[PDB]
């Protein structure tokens, strides 16, 4: 069907994530990979993300509006300098449009 | 006074019985998992769509003259530990994570 996102986004699978700030607010490193239970997995992202830079289809004249990148969590391996272990972290998701009254 | 377009709701979950694979076969979640000897929950980050239409209809500060639009779900794939029949294996399968404005060109 020709339906149209509000905000446009790109999404691309990241294998090559470093780093990455966790669900209390810190800054961890992310593994290339990890062992499970002697299986070997790469650390794979799915993320999606606003385009470069209002949004599309808004009742312009009674609506300020701009396209923003949300997050969502995801569990992964990473160290922090003290203590190697599994914490989420911060992955970006969407890219949703936010509106504010013109006046 | 910053406002959504369409409003979500995002919730840690840990009772997912059932999710769909990236592959598109369904699949049963297990509760827990146990990665080289520490037990966790499988919490996943779940977002959701709270109204199909916070305003009259379809989204907020749309323009409805022009368009259709409503509020609906789109997902990631995270990778979790589950079973498809007997088979029990890490899969990508999708968890919803937001909620976003899809317009439609109106009727001529
Ligand atoms: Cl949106």
């Amino acid at each position: 069907r020709g339906e149209f996102s509000v905000c446009d986004s790109v999404s691309v699978w990241v294998a090559d994530k470093t780093t990455a700030t966790d669900i209390k607010g810190k800054e961890v490193m992310v593994l290339g990979e990890v062992n499970i239970n002697n299986s070997v997995f790469k650390q794979y992202f799915f993320e999606t993300k606003c385009r470069d830079p209002g949004c599309r289809g808004i009742d312009s004249k009674h609506w300020n509006s701009y396209c923003t990148t949300t997050h969502t969590f995801v569990k992964a391996l990473t160290m922090d300098g003290k203590q190697a272990a599994w914490r989420f972290i911060r992955i970006d998701t969407a890219c949703v449009c936010v509106l504010s009254k013109k006046a």
